[PDB]
Order: structure tokens, then sequence, then C-alpha cells
């Protein structure tokens, strides 16, 4: 199964200048929790945004140009990326925008962090068809001393 995981601000903004224009420790925790011990697929800009392999997960980078770091696995197509994961129960697509778009249709699950924050962005999560998804998990949280925004974790499964 292929899953997409992301954090969306208002208007589905997910990034600005290769970065997440917010500070939410709780979302990073949720991310580590739902990706640990699973292969992660990401675009190259998203690879450069992190600078180092995510610990305890197989890192697959999608790029049309030759790979430049052997600490990770480089692939040149969606199909090679999926094949590179082998036989695992779940494949986590962690971004960015152009990669989400490509993997969305093969997706069976969406892990979304809805952040109540307005932020100018240059990158947006795909405009998915709400009718095709079913909310199977929803957990809302008010802002607190560590997390400056109210946010909600949601898991959608393709109907
Ligand atoms: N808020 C959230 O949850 C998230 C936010 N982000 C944010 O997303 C933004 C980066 O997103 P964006 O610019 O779209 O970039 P991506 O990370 O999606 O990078 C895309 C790059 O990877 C390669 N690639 C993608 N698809 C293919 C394919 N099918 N075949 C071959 N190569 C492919 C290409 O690199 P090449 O040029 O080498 O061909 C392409 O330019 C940043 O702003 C980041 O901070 C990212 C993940 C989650
Ligand atoms: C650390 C990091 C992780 C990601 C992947 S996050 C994700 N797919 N899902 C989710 N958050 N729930 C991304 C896209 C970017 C980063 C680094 S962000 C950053 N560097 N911000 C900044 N420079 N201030
Ligand atoms: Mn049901
Ligand atoms: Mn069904």
């Amino acid at each position: 199964m292929i899953s997409l995981i992301a954090a969306l601000a208002v208007d589905r903004v997910i990034g600005m200048e290769n970065a997440m224009p917010w500070n939410l420790p709780a979302d990073l925790a949720w991310f580590k929790r739902n990706t640990l011990d699973k292969p992660v697929i990401m675009g190259r800009h998203t690879w450069e945004s992190i600078g180092r392999p995510l610990p305890g997960r197989k890192n697959i980078i999608l790029s049309s140009q030759p790979g430049t770091d052997d600490r990770v696995t480089w692939v040149k197509s969606v199909d090679e990326a999926i094949a590179a994961c082998g036989d695992v129960p779940e494949i986590m697509v962690i971004g960015g925008g152009r990669v989400y778009e490509q993997f969305l249709p093969k997706a069976q699950k969406l892990y979304l962090t809805h952040i109540d924050a307005e932020v100018e962005g240059d990158t947006h999560f795909p405009d998915y068809e709400p009718d095709d998804w079913e909310s199977v998990f929803s957990e809302f949280h008010d802002a607190d001393a560590q997390n400056s925004h109210s946010y909600c974790f949601e898991i959608l499964e393709r109907r």
C-alpha cells in the first residue's frame, strides 16, 4: 500500500522557499511515528531540505539526474521508486508538491496534518477529490506552549 503524508496550512500550503513556514513539534512527532521503520519516498528538493538520511527508514530519492549521495537510494521514475521499496506493507510518500501529485492516484491512504495557520507558500498539496476519501481517524489539538497553532491529525482511506 502507498500512503501520502503531509502537513497542510491554510489553502493547502505545504511549503515556502523549500521550507515548512511553521513550528509544530507535535507534527514532527506524528511524522516520525507514522514513518519509522517504513521506506520513505521524496523528491530531490525535499532531500536537500533535510541534508541527511531520515533515521530508521529506507530513503528513496526521486530525481531525473544521477544520484549524488550513496547514503540513500536514487531512482528516476515513480515505478522505479515503488519497486525500490520491495515487498513491504506500507510505502510512505513524504513530498514535496510535485511528488505528491504523481503518487496521489496510486494512493490508498492520506496522513494529513491540518494546521490552522496562514502562511504564504510556493508549494501546495494536491487538490484531491474529498468525495473519494473516507475519514477514518481525526484528532484535533488546541495550541499550546510548544505548538503555536491549533492542528488536526487526520487519516483518510480511499473509498
Ligand atoms: N508540509 C509538508 O508536509 C511537506 C512539505 N514539503 C515542502 O515541499 C517543497 C519541495 O517540493 P517541490 O518543489 O515540489 O519538490 P519535490 O521535493 O517534489 O522535488 C521534485 C524533484 O524530484 C524529482 N522528481 C519528482 N518526480 C519525479 C519523477 N517522476 N521522475 C524523476 N524525477 C522526479 C525531480 O528532481 P530533478 O530536478 O533532479 O529531476 C524533481 O525536480 C519544499 O517547500 C518542502 O519544504 C515536502 C514534503 C512534505
Ligand atoms: C524535516 C523535514 C521533513 C519534511 C517531510 S514532513 C512531512 N512529509 N509530513 C508531515 N510533516 N507531517 C519536510 C517536507 C521538510 C523538512 C525540513 S522543513 C524545514 N527545513 N523548515 C525550515 N528550514 N525552517
Ligand atoms: Mn468505513
Ligand atoms: Mn470502500
